[PDB]
């Protein structure tokens, strides 16, 4: 009965629906009956085209604001450079409207679409905080790929303003459900930057997504975390196909590009999930995710099975977005349990670094106590260290499951002395895995210079909860 968008640009949207099995199953989701009516997404970018003629008809004015002018319109600021089209780009992604003879479609394309124009500007702390707290019992998924700049050598995250918007969003936001907070991992991979180091992608609050080529491949411009969580789609090389929107202009592009094409993808495929399941806890969408996304034709060097049986990749995290798997599995949910979160201070003495520091210790994770965890969701390792370039540091930290995470690679072009400052190294590697045991922290000069530096602090910090479980994969 279902029949598939006819819009003329359809057929060239690869990444949707393909005869090849190289697609985000979206049609699957769209045939269950789930194309986001009743949702909306808020773009955080450089403004979005309202009138055009794809985006007119799922608009929504109350999804959207002008933080950059203050005032309610986010309508682009347009110029011969056509430098303000970025988020017209990534709104016709999630809800681009179909079957009306214009462009292609959005993966959501009943869903409400707006944007917040607060990228053309100062982008300081408060404009980052008005802009992720705009309007959060309307708007239910924001999507954004903004942070540190990704030239390898930058360490940076929300200062005051925009972490209290993030714990606001998930604690208040959506009738007490939750924003949802879809980010993309970043842009960097060319100067061989390490998005733990991005601290709006490697926050527990964002549902961070990066990107596979047409062929299955990693692009140039991906960077490998363990703070990532899954893949979409996006461009690669001059042979591959890329993303099909709408454009600045009134106009429709095929080339759209980049980490920050994959993010708007994952929001449209959020959407479809918050439709089929409108309960769904920002927490929930996040364990979604894990469950359904798939390693299967993505080709990485470092797939690993993690202790709870998953494949997951530092490129790719759980693997591609499965939208008619999402929407399936978000049918009958139950709702996950309070999140419990364990602090454990690990270091009796500060640890010089050298050549190699290995920091062993084996935890109880609270056992006995209220937050007692024995399911996993995120970990953290909080570090403080100094170092006199920070660069050459890789870091690594073991599961008690034998799951090794990346928290930091090594980044050739950071030469900085200024070492870290209680830095959350994030890894979703050893989600749902039982905590409890030894746990182990690698930290190596990987290169041949005479490197010094000093460990002060390492706070291990699990969240998650103690019940619940599937059997392991
Ligand atoms: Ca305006
Ligand atoms: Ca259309
Ligand atoms: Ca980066
Ligand atoms: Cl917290
Ligand atoms: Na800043
Ligand atoms: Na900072
Ligand atoms: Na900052
Ligand atoms: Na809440
Ligand atoms: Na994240
Ligand atoms: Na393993
Ligand atoms: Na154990
Ligand atoms: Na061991």
């Amino acid at each position: 009965v279902y029949q598939e968008p006819t819009d003329p640009k359809f057929p060239q949207q690869w990444y949707l629906s393909g005869v090849t099995q190289r697609d985000l199953n979206v049609k699957a989701a769209w045939a269950q009956g789930y194309t986001g009516h009743g949702i909306v997404v808020s773009i955080l970018d450089d403004g979005i085209e309202k009138n055009h003629p794809d985006l007119a008809g799922n608009y929504d004015p109350g999804a959207s604001f002008d933080v950059n002018d203050q005032d309610p319109d986010p309508q682009p600021r347009y110029t011969q450079m056509n430098d303000n089209r970025h988020g017209t780009r990534c709104a016709g992604e999630v809800a681009a409207v179909a079957n009306n003879g214009v462009c292609g479609v959005g993966v959501a394309y009943n869903a409400r679409i707006g944007g917040v124009r607060m990228l053309d500007g100062e982008v300081t702390d408060a404009v980052e905080a008005r802009s992720l707290g705009l309007n959060p019992n309307h708007i239910h998924i924001y999507s954004a790929s903004w942070g540190p700049e990704d030239d390898g050598k930058t360490v940076d995250g929300p200062a005051r303003l925009a972490e209290e918007a993030f714990f606001r969003g998930v604690s208040q936001g959506r009738g007490g459900l939750g924003s949802i907070f879809v980010w993309a991992s970043g842009n960097g991979g060319r100067e061989h930057d390490s998005c733990n180091c991005d601290g709006y992608t490697n926050s527990i609050y964002t549902l961070s997504i990066s990107s596979a080529t047409q062929f299955g491949n990693v692009p140039w411009y991906s960077e490998a975390c363990s703070s990532t969580l899954a893949t979409t789609y996006s461009s690669g090389n001059q042979n591959e196909k890329q993303i099909v929107t709408t454009d600045l202009r009134q106009k429709c592009t095929e080339s759209h590009t980049g980490t920050s094409a994959s993010a708007p993808l994952a929001a449209g495929i959020i959407a479809l999930t918050l439709e089929a399941n409108k309960n769904l806890t920002w927490r929930d969408m996040q364990h979604l995710v894990v469950q359904t996304s798939k390693p299967a034709h993505l080709n990485a060097n470092d797939w690993a099975t993690n202790g709870v049986g998953r494949k997951v990749s530092h490129s790719y995290g759980y693997g591609l977005l499965d939208a008619g798997a999402m929407v399936a599995l978000a049918q009958n949910w139950t709702t996950v349990a309070p999140q419990r979160k364990c602090i454990i201070d690990i270091l009796t003495e500060p640890k010089d670094i050298g050549k190699r520091l290995e920091v062993r210790k084996t935890v109880t994770a609270c056992l006995g106590e209220p937050n007692h965890i024995t399911r996993l969701e995120h970990a953290q390792a909080r570090l403080t260290l100094s170092y006199n370039r920070r660069g050459d540091l890789a870091i690594h930290l073991v599961s008690p499951m034998g799951t090794r995470s990346t928290l930091l690679a090594a980044r050739p072009h950071d030469y900085s002395a200024d070492g870290f400052n209680d830095w959350a190294f994030m890894t979703t590697h050893s989600w749902d895995e039982d905590p409890s045991g030894e746990w182990v922290l690698e930290i190596e000069n990987t290169s041949e210079a005479n490197n010094y530096g000093t460990l002060t602090k390492f706070t291990l910090v699990l969240y998650g909860t103690a019940s619940g479980s599937l059997v392991p994969r």
